[PDB]
Formats: structure tokens, C-alpha cells, sequence
């Protein structure tokens, strides 16, 4: 469970994105990629894509940054009572995407890099710690619905 | 042990199943052989079963699925007082046809699915929870039966 | 320790057994050989047969059948009471034989495989059940005298 | 927690290190590369360099050593009062260049060779033993704070 | 701890191998060079020896066999009281022979399968069970002092 | 903890030993590098020598080994009271010549065996278990040392 203090450093950082939601998809979407080549294997729609300059242009990948944020920010927002959203997006890449945890680790790793790159003014040790909290909150809650579902993970 | 709530969401989403039997096999089939080969050469019956055009085709693997998912609907019926409809289907699936519980996992992995996509209506995260635990509760009945016969699994 | 209702369900299943020792002998052996060829190189008396048509025809085969059956026999009788008659057992065959325990579990299964086969009616899932406790339990305990007679097993 | 007598042994050896910053740092990264090769490939500002010579040699390279060793200077000064120095140094090192623990390691093993052949008369069995606690102590508050970045080191 | 029961069985047996001790250490020695060759190799004296014919005929290996067992018959007839006699024992085939513990452990085989060969009479499951706990009733004592001699064994 | 008798039985070989400390020296090197060719590696003045002939005929080798068994007979002597002496023997071995725990067993080992060959009426069993129980607790205060000086060992 996250103090009130550590969602408001979630919060804050999180409002800076939101003013540019398509760039920061983007952004996060080429370090994945690039830091986690079979990751773009999952996605069928853009596993053709071979450098980061396609990446860079795909009209198509930069609305999926944008549905893909909004979905994890309305989840945020929610500070803790996520049961509602999680549900839904549990069900689509656990059944659907078949998408392992450790897949969900990886995207996690690649939001601190980009926020960390783009915002060190508001992402300082303690902000990273509380948005690193957030995420594991996330990933445990995500792989308990797997496990309930009857997907490992 | 599941809820009475449990027990109407899985035969809430089997009522729609039961208006076609034979299509439900036929898709269940395809996709456990093309996710599992393996599974295939326990059928000395349709091991010689090429591609999916064949299996679709076949009028003898569409009168056993509507056999399987007719034993497990009476199953499932009996809302976990499945004792006497158990101890034959254990007897020949570890004594004659020799079946791991391993694939029974894997079956269970193409039912799901299988309704994940032809029932999205009546197969939310709920629904889908339900009937996990359902077939865990059936493998799991069937597991202890397997080690009382003499075969591990 | 097993119930005087399971040891019922075993010697009413070995008494049909009894009507026709040598042939359920030999269905016993060349399932065995069959199964688990590896075992047959323990008899020097027999590992020169190549095939199943040499071991249904050997008539030395067909007689060490009837004296292993007979052994046993004896000892499922004594319902759990046979310290005395598997002493001798546990000698020769931890000592000159040199047959390990997972040999012991692989005849169980050809005993199993073969009553199942030749006596449906008599060996139904409860049946079973009791048979393979019976054996359970003789492994059990001839394991026990080869570990005092200084055999791993 | 270190008694004040050990961080006194600490602190005399330190100050003898402050007579010459730089000419430590260069000693300390000459025995580190040479000692760890794989470290180097961190740095891409100097891991273009070839042999001890050309380290020797690098300005850059002195002044980077001058920089490391008055931040550890500050931190060894704190007695384990450390906390606000850490947390910039554990985000730049795990988010950024991601030094994991084992070559914190490895940098802590060449501080100790260093001061053991230019101090023998202040770095003795007792003086080595209060180093080596301060930096395990180094570590082990450093390890933590990776831990709450969501770096596993 | 044998009872006075288990060691009446030893020295029942063992007074038979007394009536030939030469011939029993030479069935002895065959015995564990055929099944453990590699033990041949710690004999610098008769490691030359190639076939069975050789080891029969051999003078040495003969007096040799008359030495082992008449130093085991002490230790055997002092019925657990053999602190004195293991010793000595301990500390030549730890630090000058170096005999592993798993030597011990066949050459153990070796007695009893010979042993059960040439008095079945006398040996019989509950003779032989009494002889191994005689046997690793020795092991474990001369393991001991292996360990309080310095060698693992 | 040794008792008083113990440390008497190890005194009363050592002072043998101080009979001809440079013989002593030589068998147990030469023994420790012909058992062990691996450890020599370490010894830069010496890696060089190739047979045992170079080695009996090296006059520095000869020297080091006075060298090192004056240094633990101080050691032996202060029956357990050896704080001071141990200090800066682990110092050099774990810093600078970075003598694993794995090489002192072996040259302890070395010490045994020479012991048993030229001093066998004073190195029964009981002296050998005296004297491998001191050098077991050289080791293990040195081991000790290790972890507090920052080397594994
Ligand atoms: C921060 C974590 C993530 C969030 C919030 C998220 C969110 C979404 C949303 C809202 C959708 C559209 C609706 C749906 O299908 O449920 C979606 C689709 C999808 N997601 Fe995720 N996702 C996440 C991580 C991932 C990761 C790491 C992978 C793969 C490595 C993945 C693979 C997919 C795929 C394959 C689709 C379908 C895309 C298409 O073909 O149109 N997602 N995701
Ligand atoms: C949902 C789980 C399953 C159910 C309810 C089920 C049910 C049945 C039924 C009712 C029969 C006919 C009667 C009998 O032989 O007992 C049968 C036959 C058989 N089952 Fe299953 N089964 C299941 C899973 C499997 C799986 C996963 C395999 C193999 C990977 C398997 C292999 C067989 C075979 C080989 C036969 C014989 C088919 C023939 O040659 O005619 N079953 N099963
Ligand atoms: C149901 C378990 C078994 C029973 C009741 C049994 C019984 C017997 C009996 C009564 C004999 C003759 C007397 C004796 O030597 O003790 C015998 C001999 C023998 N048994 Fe078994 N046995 C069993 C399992 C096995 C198995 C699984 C193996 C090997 C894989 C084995 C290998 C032998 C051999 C090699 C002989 C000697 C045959 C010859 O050369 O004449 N037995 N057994
Ligand atoms: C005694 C432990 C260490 C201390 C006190 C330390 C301190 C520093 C400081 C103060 C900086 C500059 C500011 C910053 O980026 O945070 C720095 C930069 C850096 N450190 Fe460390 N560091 C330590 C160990 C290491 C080790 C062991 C590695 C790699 C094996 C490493 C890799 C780097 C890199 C790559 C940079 C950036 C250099 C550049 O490109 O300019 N550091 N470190
Ligand atoms: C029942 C167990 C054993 C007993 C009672 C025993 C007894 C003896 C005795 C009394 C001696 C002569 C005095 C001595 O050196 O201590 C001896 C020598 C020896 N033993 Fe054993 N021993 C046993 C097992 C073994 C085994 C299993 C090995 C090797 C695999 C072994 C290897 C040796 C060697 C190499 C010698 C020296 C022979 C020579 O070169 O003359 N011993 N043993
Ligand atoms: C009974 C255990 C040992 C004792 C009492 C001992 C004692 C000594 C002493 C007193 C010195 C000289 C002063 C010093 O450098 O501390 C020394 C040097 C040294 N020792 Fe040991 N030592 C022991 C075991 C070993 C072992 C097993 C190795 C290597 C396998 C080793 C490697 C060295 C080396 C390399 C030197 C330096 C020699 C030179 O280059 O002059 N020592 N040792």
C-alpha cells in the first residue's frame, strides 16, 4: 500500500506526461523495443517494423501509445482501487496477447527510463521510488487476476 | 470449493455451448492439436491428421468431441459432487489411453479460449475465473484418482 | 494397512486369475519385455528372445510365469501377514538377482495392465484401487528388507 | 553500525589519501580495469583505451578518478549519516549507467589494494578491517536503494 | 548397536570362513576387482594383475586376503568393543592408502555375496541382515575417525 | 578448543620437527606441489622450478620453507592464544598473495603426511587427530580473519 505522499509524487510527474501523452508513448515504445527486441514479437501489427526510424513514423504505433497511457493513467488516478480497470485488461493480454509478467517488468522499466530522461526535475530518488511502487502495485495485482484467470504468467 | 454464484456463471456461459456441441468441439480439437501436437499422437485414431482442413473434415473427430464435452457437461452439472462420473473417466484415461494431467491442462487451456471467443458476452473476467476454477477443481479430482489407480501423471 | 472390504475386492479379482495361471503368465511377461525392455537383460535364461512370438512360445518362460504368479499368490492371501514369505523373496533378489525397486513398480504395472484387459467386470476403478494398494504395499515392504539385507534397491 | 574507534581508522588512512586525490584515483582505476576488464565497457568515454599506459596518460580519465573520490570522501565523512548523498549517487547508477552491485564489488576491492601498498603503516589487519566494514556498509545502504528504483543490481 | 542375538549370527557364519580363510579371501578379492575394477588401482603391489586366472594364482594377493580377514575377525569377535583395533586401521587407509569410504562399501558387497554363496545354510535373510549391520556398524566407526584424522573419506 | 593433553601430543611431535626445520621445509613443499601442482602458480620465486630435483637443489626454496614453519610453530606454541600472530599472516595472504581457505587445507594435508613418514612412533592416531584438530583451528580463525579483511577466501 502507497502513503498519500507517494501518490502525489506519482501524480505530479504523471500530470508533465499527460501534456504530451503521444511524444511519451513514443519515446517508451522505441526504448522497449530496442532494449527488448522479442517484445515487439507479441504485437503483429508492428513485429515488421526494423529500425527505430519506421518506429519514429508509424502512425499506427504512436494512437497505441496514446490508448495504452491513457489506459495506465486512468489506473493511477485510482490510487490503489484499480479492481474495476484491472479486470477488463487482465482478461484481453492474459487470454488474447498471452503477454508473461516478465514482459510487463520490462515496459515498467522502460516508463522510469523515459520520465527519468524527459522530467529529472520532478523525477528526483524519491519520485522514482514512489512511481517504482505504483508499478509493482500494478504488476501484483495484474498477476494475481493471471493466476485466477488460469494463466502462469 | 466454488460458490453457488461460481457454479451459475460457469453454467450460464455451458447453456450457450449446449445450442451447438459439435461446432464447440470441432473448434476446441483444432485448437488444442495445432497449440499441442503432441497431444495428437496419443489418437491412434487421428494421428494420421494432417492440417486443420482435415480435422475439420473429419466426421469421426467431430462425433467424439460432442462424446467428450457431453461427459464433461454432466460433469460440470453436478456442481462438484462428480464422484461416480469421475471413477471410469480416470480408470481408462490413465490406465488404457495413458493421458497426463499435463494435457488435461492443455485442454482446459483450449476450452477457455475457445469461449473467450464465441462468448465474450458471457465470458467476462468473472465468468472466466469461474470456469478456471471449475476444470482446476476436475484436475484436480482426477489427479487423486490417478495416484489411487497406480499411475503418477 | 488395508481394509478386509479392499483385500475382498483383490482376491475375488486373483481367483479368476487362478483359472488360468501359465496364460496369464505369459500375457504378464511379454507385456513387461514389451513395455520395458531393459528388464528382460536381468534373465540370462531368457534374454535371447527377440520377439513376441519367440516369448508366447518359449515353454521355460510360460513355467518361471506360473512360479512367480504362484509366489505372489501366496502372498496377497496372506492379507498383509507376510513377513515369512517375503523374506527368501527379498534375499535372492536384492542379493543374487540384483532387481531394484523401479523394476518391481514396472511389473506391478504390466499385472495391472493385464487385469484390466482380460477382467473388466471384475476390475473396475475401486478394484483397481485396492490391487494397486495390495502392491504398494509389498513394494513397500520389500524395500524395507533390502535396505536391512544391505541392498539399495 | 561501525564504532567511532573504527571510523577513526577510517578517517586517519582517508586523509592521508587527501594528500594526493588524483594520484590515488589513477592508481585505483589502473588496478581496477586491469584487475575487471568488463568494467570499463561501462564507461564509453574510456573504453576505448588499450593499455596502462594510455590510462596513465588520459586527463580525462584523472579527473573523473578526483571527482569519485571526493564524493566517497564526503560519504566516509558522514560516519553512516549518508543518507541524502546516496540517493543521487544509487538513481545515476542504477537508472543511468546500471552498475550492479558486483562491481561495486569489485571497485571496493581495488580501494583496499591501493591504500594496503602506498599506507602499510596506517592500513593494518585493524585499519583494513574498519575500510572494509565501511565499505560493506557502503553497499549494503546502496543495494538497498536500488532495490526501492526498481533495479535489482 | 547389534544385539547379542545379531552377533551370534556373525560368529556363526564367521566360524565357517574360519575353516578356510585363504580360499575366502581369494573369492573375496576376485569378486570385488570383477565388479569394481577401479579398486585393482589403489593395489600398487597388484595392480598388474589382468585376469581372474592371475589373481588366482597369485601367492601375494592370497596372503594378503589371509591378513584383511583375520584383522576383520578380530574386530568382528570383539562384538562392538573394537576401539582399540580401529585405530591403527583408520589411520593407514586414510593417510597412507587413502581408501574412500565407498571402497569400504564394496568391498562389504564383496563379503556378503560370497558369503551367500558358500553358506546358505548359514546365512540365511535374517544371517545376512545381522552380517550388514555388523558391516556398517564398522563403517561408520572407521568413517569417524577419518574425520577426526583429517580425511574426508 | 583443544585440550591441554591434545596441544601436548602436537608439541611433542613438533619438537622433533625443530630437530631439522630446513628437511622438514623441503619434504613438505615438495610433497604440496607434486599433490597439488596448481598451488606453485602462486609463488612467482618459485613457478618456475619443473621437477622435483630443481626443487630439493633450490637454496630459496629451502629458506621459505624455515621461514614458514617457524611462523606456525610460534603459532602452534601459544596453544589457542594466537590473536597477535594471525593478524598479519591473513593481512598478506588475503590482500596481496590471495591464498584461498582451499590451499591452506592442502598444505595441511602436506604436514600431516610428512609428520606420519618420518615420525611415525610419536604420530599415532591420536597424535594425528591432535595435531589435525590444531590446524583445523588455525584454519578457521584464519577464515575468520578473511571475511573481516574483505576476501571470500
Ligand atoms: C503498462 C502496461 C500495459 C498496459 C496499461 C496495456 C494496455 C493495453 C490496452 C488498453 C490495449 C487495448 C485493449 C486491450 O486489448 O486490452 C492493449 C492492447 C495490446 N497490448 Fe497491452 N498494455 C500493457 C503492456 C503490454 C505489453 C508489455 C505487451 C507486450 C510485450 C502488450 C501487448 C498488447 C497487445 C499485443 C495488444 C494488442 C495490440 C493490437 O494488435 O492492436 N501490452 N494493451
Ligand atoms: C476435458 C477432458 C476430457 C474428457 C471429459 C474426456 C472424455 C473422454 C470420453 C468420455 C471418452 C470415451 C470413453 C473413455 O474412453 O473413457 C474419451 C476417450 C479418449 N480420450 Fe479423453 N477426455 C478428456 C481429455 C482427453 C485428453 C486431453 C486426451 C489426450 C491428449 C484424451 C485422450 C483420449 C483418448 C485417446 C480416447 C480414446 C479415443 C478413441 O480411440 O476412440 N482425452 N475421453
Ligand atoms: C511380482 C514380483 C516378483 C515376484 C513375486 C518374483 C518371484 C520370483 C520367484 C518365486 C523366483 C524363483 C525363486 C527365487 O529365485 O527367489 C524368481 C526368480 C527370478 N526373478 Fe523374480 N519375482 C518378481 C519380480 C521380478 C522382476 C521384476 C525381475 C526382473 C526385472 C525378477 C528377476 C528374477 C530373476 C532373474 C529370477 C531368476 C530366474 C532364473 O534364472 O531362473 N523378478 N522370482
Ligand atoms: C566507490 C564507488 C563509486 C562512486 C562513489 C562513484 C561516483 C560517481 C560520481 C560522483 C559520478 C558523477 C555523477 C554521477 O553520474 O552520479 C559517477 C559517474 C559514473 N560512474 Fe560512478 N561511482 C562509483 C563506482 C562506479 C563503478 C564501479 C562504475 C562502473 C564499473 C561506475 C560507473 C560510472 C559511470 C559510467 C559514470 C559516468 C562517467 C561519464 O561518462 O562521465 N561508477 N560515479
Ligand atoms: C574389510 C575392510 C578392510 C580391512 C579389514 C583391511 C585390512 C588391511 C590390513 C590389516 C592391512 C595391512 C596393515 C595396514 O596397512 O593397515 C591392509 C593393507 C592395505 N589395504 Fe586394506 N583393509 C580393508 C579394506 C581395504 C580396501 C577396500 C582397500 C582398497 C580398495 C584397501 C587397501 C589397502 C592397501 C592398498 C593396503 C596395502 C597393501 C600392500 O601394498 O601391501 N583395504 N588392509
Ligand atoms: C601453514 C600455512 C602457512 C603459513 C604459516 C605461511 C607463512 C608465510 C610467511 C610467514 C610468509 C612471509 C611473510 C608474509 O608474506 O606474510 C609467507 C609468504 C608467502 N606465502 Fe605463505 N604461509 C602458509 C601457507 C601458504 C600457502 C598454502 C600458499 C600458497 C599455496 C602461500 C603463499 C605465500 C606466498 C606466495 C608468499 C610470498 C613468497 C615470496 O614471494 O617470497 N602460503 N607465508
Amino acid at each position: 500500500v502507497l502513503s498519500e505522499g507517494e501518490w502525489q509524487l506519482v501524480l505530479h510527474v504523471w500530470a508533465k506526461v499527460e501534456a504530451d501523452v503521444a511524444g511519451h508513448g513514443q519515446d517508451i515504445w522505441i526504448r522497449l523495443f530496442k532494449s527488448h527486441p522479442e517484445t515487439l514479437e507479441k504485437f503483429d501489427r508492428f513485429k515488421h517494423l526494423k529500425t527505430e526510424a519506421e518506429m519514429k513514423a508509424s502512425e499506427d504505433l504512436k494512437k497505441h501509445g496514446v490508448t495504452v497511457l491513457t489506459a495506465l493513467g486512468a489506473i493511477l488516478k485510482k490510487k490503489g482501487h484499480h479492481e474495476a480497470e484491472l479486470k477488463p485488461l487482465a482478461q484481453s493480454h492474459a487470454t488474447k496477447h498471452k503477454i508473461p509478467i516478465k514482459y510487463l517488468e520490462f515496459i515498467s522499466e522502460a516508463i522510469i527510463h523515459v520520465l527519468h530522461s524527459r522530467h529529472p526535475g520532478n523525477f528526483g530518488a524519491d519520485a522514482q521510488g514512489a512511481m517504482n511502487k505504483a508499478l509493482e502495485l500494478f504488476r501484483k495485482d495484474i498477476a494475481a487476476k493471471y493466476k485466477e484467470l488460469g494463466y502462469q504468467g
